[PDB]
């Protein structure tokens, strides 16, 4: 008939001990032992809001005195989310974002403002009074400052089944000459657009704003765990680290016999 | 059409088209007006 | 349970003809056509004895002047039998081969001789007295000239399922520079060794010797029919022809509108 013939790993509690790997190389007893490992499920260890941006709107100075910012999402300049998300090559999550607003002393003013969501693609705000602000389909939150912080749930975006914290290749084929080696380790995957920020008014407002953006992981899921991060972070798309001083990962002793 | 033009594997499509019903389009608040009473002018 | 879903043609007599292809355009009648299709099989066509080959043993002259020959066995030196042959590609059957050997003249005197099959890498005779007569494990034929022609059924010999009368390839890998195109359409699966004769004596025979060999083709299978051979033939193993006088393969007249 045929022609060819060639053609869960971490249990809701800590395990016992039984009367006689301890019980192996030593006698034991017996232990009920009930500690929970509740409390490293990745969900509870990365479900707490962290910093990952602060923005400034000054009046004075030479840089956004408009009232207005485009502030190109890029969660990786705060070390302590950073490190803790590194532990894990892939991560799958929805995030919630609030927005801890105030002017540079921790004063509070009566002053409305609009953050409005703007994905890759969308018109970028060119002023304070740009026609983006209509926000006819972007999603755009008007808020006082003298509000508690503004909240919102953001979906997992990705075009990928997980955002890469590790991306070993370029966005794009090519020459890949010294001149472009900004490239390497890209990943557009991860890209999430533009966050956009007003004061709501033609006029200028006379205080200085200070925005600091915190966002919680939650419905987490993590794959493929490294080696934790033991030098200082240096680049926000890179791992660089300063050659000339390489730190140990642990601090050191006179003696490989003494304390 | 694909698998009449060309060879192909099956691929079990699960994208949603809920995103692009019309309610969805629509429903997101937009400006339609300022109005201004201003003290001068 | 499966992750990947895409993985005879001439009858014994002639066609009859029934009262109304010829009872499609004009009126016919009947007729129990009973002529035989037999003489038309290929085996009738071709086991026929038809000659292969000439083999000369003179007494005086500068060639083959000490009673023995070897005769490289090339089949294709006569018209007759290479043309009804090349109606095909490929052709596989067993042969007998008869050897009618006399005088230049025709006269037959008593003469012993021996004619020793030679397969593609067995030794030589070089004289005759060579030790490769001692044909312990060749096959040898020994025959008087005033006996009955010698006889005898080769098998089909060739390492491929079928001998071929045109090759469209090299034997062998390599540039193919213009000094060795005489590589081109050489197919080794055809070459069946050496032929080899002598006047069975350490001392000189008197007699000039000539050997006509025939060959009969029998339980054939042929493959493959092609456009018969039109020009005369030039050489053993190419399909040359004469440039400057290309015949026509029917005769001329001088109007399309006369006999
Ligand atoms: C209406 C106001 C809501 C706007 C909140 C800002 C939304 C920013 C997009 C959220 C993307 C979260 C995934 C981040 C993946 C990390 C990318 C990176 O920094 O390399
Ligand atoms: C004992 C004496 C018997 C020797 C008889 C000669 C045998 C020659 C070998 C027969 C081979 C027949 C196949 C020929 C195929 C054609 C090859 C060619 O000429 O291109
Ligand atoms: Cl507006
Ligand atoms: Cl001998
Ligand atoms: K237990
Ligand atoms: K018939």
């Amino acid at each position: 008939g045929d022609p060819i013939a060639d053609m869960l790993q971490v249990l809701p509690t800590a395990a016992n001990t039984e009367a006689s790997s301890d019980k192996n190389l030593i006698e034991t007893r017996c232990v009920l032992n009930h500690h929970s490992t509740q409390e490293t499920a990745i969900g509870n260890f990365f479900s707490r809001a962290g910093l990952v941006s602060i923005i400034t709107m000054p009046t004075t100075g030479t840089q956004n005195t408009d009232g207005y910012v485009n502030w190109d999402i890029d969660l990786m300049g705060y070390a302590q989310l950073r490190r803790k998300c590194e532990l894990f090559t892939y991560m799958r999550f929805d995030a919630e974002f609030t927005f801890v607003v105030a002017k540079p002393n921790g004063e509070l003013v009566p002053q409305l403002l609009q953050y409005m969501y703007v994905p890759p693609g969308a018109p970028k705000p060119t002023s304070r009074d740009s026609f983006a602000w209509q926000t006819a389909t972007n999603p755009s939150v008007f808020v006082k400052m003298t509000d508690p912080p503004a909240q919102v749930s953001v979906p997992f975006m990705s075009p990928a089944s997980a955002y890469q914290w590790f991306y070993d290749g370029y966005p794009t084929f090519g020459e890949h000459l010294q001149a472009n080696d900004l490239d390497y380790g890209q990943c557009p995957n991860n890209m999430m657009g533009t966050f956009s920020i007003r004061t709501v008014g033609t006029e200028k407002s006379p205080h200085s704003i200070t925005l600091r953006v915190y966002m919680r992981i939650k419905h987490v899921r993590a794959w493929i765990p490294r080696p934790l991060r033991n030098q200082p972070y240096l680049f926000k798309t890179n791992p660089n680290y300063k050659g000339n001083d390489i730190k140990c990962t642990s601090t050191s002793r006179d003696k490989i016999t003494t304390l």
